[PDB]
């Protein structure tokens, strides 16, 4: 069953295409988050595609032909496609676009300046006090669309719905905090059928504007989740994730879109907690934890190594070069085929049954472990010393293959990798390094 997607970070529409193909459709990965699809300013930086000047398919990404070359391609793999849809603003001053439309104050080929709030700075004192400030001012110079008028909601309304006639099947609408929940809920009106919708809303609590408004419009992304997921594995204790979810003030889990790091918190670096990429074992720790623990849809991060440069684009080179994959290196990192992440989608995916946590042991310190019923069992070693401890699981006696480390032969015999053993009790006897972990479940079982 699917149970996760991943964000291929400003990768272009024939890298997208390929990857479903021969490796998410396969690999059981529901959904790929692309970048935004639309006509985008000019300039090489990953934020140009944050400040549209039309909504015409021509991008960074390609053009309109090779969109829809991605969605039939990537549907026919069993991949859903989410495009990153901006509902709060378009560019800011004047410029040219990617496909060739110049725009310039307030004035679009889509939009003139009637179609805007009226120019105002949002100051960092008005998310905490200012609520009409939040969403009727301008994010960082960025022209604020007047989000009620009829004429703007069926513009943006009809972008939708031509993107779900091709064949897209969800949508990520970016800064919906700064945009008045019930402006959402009349463009939702217009939107024909029901495609999966998750809303970026940042509230780590004290905003004037909190998450919970937009919960009956969609999904809404927990950036709780990511910020307490880092401060627990970085400077906590894992002990303390036995009830991670509502009981520390998260939403409720079937409204929730969660991740580790997205594209633009794994940018900010030093003093900051969240976990990325460049943490290698820390990084799978927290993604085995994530992709085992029952809560929120969650989103695998695809990053390129941006060389310590925030504002730098992706890599000159594609990711399917000719038959040659750069992947891993300095290039595309490829997080989404990291054998521990891989392996934990494909726990997701197997222990989808049973979405209760049994069985939760620890050491009151980094060492945990916990069920998912009679489907799968999991352990986290985040401790400079072996962890050897006799667990109690809900499984079937007999040999398992630790599916972060390898999976289970064709003939069904062996495992490519590590074997883990469940005792006639329905114990194990816990033999997992520092800083390593497994996950067993039951459809990876031996002879
Ligand atoms: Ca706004
Ligand atoms: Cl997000």
């Amino acid at each position: 069953t699917p149970t996760t997607f991943v964000h291929l970070f400003e990768w272009n529409w024939q890298d997208v295409a390929q990857e479903c193909e021969q490796y998410l459709g396969p690999k059981g990965y529901a959904a790929v988050q692309v970048s935004p699809p639309n006509e985008h300013i000019t300039g090489s930086q990953w934020w140009t595609r944050y400040q549209p000047v039309s909504y015409e398919l021509q991008s960074r990404g390609g053009n309109r032909a090779q969109f829809i070359d991605m969605v039939n391609r990537c549907s026919a793999a069993g991949v859903d496609i989410y495009v990153d849809t901006l509902i709060n603003h378009m560019a800011a001053g004047s410029g040219t676009g990617t496909a060739g439309n110049s725009f310039g104050n307030k004035s679009f080929p889509i939009y003139s300046p009637q179609d805007f709030h009226e120019s105002c700075t949002i100051n960092n004192s008005d998310y905490g006090n200012d609520r009409y400030r939040v969403q009727n001012c301008e994010l960082v110079g960025l022209a604020d669309l007047d989000t009620a008028s009829n004429y703007v909601q069926n513009t943006i309304a009809a972008y939708i719905n031509d993107l779900q006639a091709i064949g897209v099947k969800g949508f990520r609408f970016d800064a919906s905090k700064h945009v008045a929940a019930s402006d959402i809920q009349s463009l939702m009106a217009k939107v024909n059928g029901s495609p999966v919708v998750f809303q970026e809303v940042i509230d780590q609590g004290g905003e004037a504007v909190g998450a919970s408004e937009y919960l009956s419009t969609g999904l809404v992304t927990e950036f709780k989740y990511s910020t307490e997921l880092g401060n627990t594995f970085r400077n906590g204790s894992l002990a303390w994730l036995s009830n991670f979810g509502e009981g520390w003030g998260f939403m409720p889990s079937s409204s929730a879109v969660v991740f580790v790091d997205n594209h633009d918190n794994q940018r900010g670096g030093g003093a900051g907690n969240v976990i990325t990429f460049e943490d290698g074992r820390l990084y799978d720790l927290a993604n085995v934890f994530m992709l085992a623990y029952p809560y929120g849809y969650p989103k695998v991060m695809s990053s390129y190594d941006f060389h310590g440069d925030t504002d730098a684009g992706g890599p000159n080179v594609p990711v399917h070069n000719n038959g040659n994959l750069e992947c891993f290196a300095s290039n595309w990192k490829c997080e989404h085929r990291w054998s521990y992440i891989a392996g934990g989608v494909d726990f997701r995916n197997n222990t989808a049954d049973n979405w209760a946590v049994t069985n939760w042991w620890d050491n009151t310190n980094n060492q945990i472990s916990f069920g998912r019923g009679s489907s799968g069992h999991m352990a986290i070693n985040k401790e400079d010393s072996t962890l050897t401890a006799t667990v109690q699981t809900d499984m079937a006696s007999g040999q398992y293959c630790n599916v972060l480390k390898g999976e289970l032969s064709a003939d069904a015999k062996s495992c490519s990798g590590e074997v883990i053993t469940v005792n006639s009790d329905g114990t194990i006897n816990l033999n997992i390094g520092a800083w390593d972990a497994m996950a067993i479940h039951k459809n990876a079982k031996l002879n």
